[PDB]
């Protein structure tokens, strides 16, 4: 659920998940895919086709279990579908940790900009 | 849509709809509810169970028309949904600066993995 990725997210990256990436570029934020701006949204463009393949669960809403230990995310158990909810969040956060060198600020917005259709997941 | 809401929001508040609003607290702006942080954050939880009831537009990119009128919000549409879309956005807008009085600038930008799971709508 958005609690588990926002947290990731979090632990990740050490940003403010919504404000760092709640509306960054065509990806990142909650309206949907886009053609990436930069390796950020990417990383946002992946996860929301991860969320896609997932069977049944919601993305949005349920809830699951993963340790911190050791400063790195490990998925539990749960079951198929919130273990792979789990690893698509998990993947996003080490992502956008992993891009935050190129990490634009104007790439941010409020009212979403210009974006091409995402090629598709 | 964040357009008109964004805009409402102005109207009402004076304030700069996404520095004040675009994520306050728990829940206003990404990552869903929270438990609301204070009466401006309750009012973003009750915009965002207002938004639940919407049947058929999508207050992310469905714009509507309303007035501003003897500076009074007027909903417009005779579309049913995107009415109450409007009615949802008026009613958080003038919630908001109901609110101002106690808005708290250190929850602007709150981190929302802080916040503790909200009660459903």
């Amino acid at each position: 659920s958005l609690f588990e990725l926002g947290k990731m997210i979090l632990q990740e990256t050490g940003k403010n998940p919504a404000k760092s990436y709640g509306a960054y570029g065509c990806n990142c934020g909650v309206l949907g895919r886009g053609k990436p701006k930069d390796a950020t949204d990417r990383c946002c463009y992946v996860h929301k086709c991860c969320y896609k393949k997932l069977t049944g669960c919601n993305p949005k809403k349920d809830r699951y279990s993963y340790s911190w230990k050791d400063k790195t995310i490990v998925c539990g158990e749960n079951n198929p579908c919130l273990k792979e909810l789990c690893e698509c969040d998990k993947a996003v956060a080490i992502c956008l940790r992993e891009n935050l060198g190129t990490y634009n600020k104007k790439y941010r917005y409020h009212l979403k900009p210009f974006c091409k259709k995402a090629d598709d997941c």
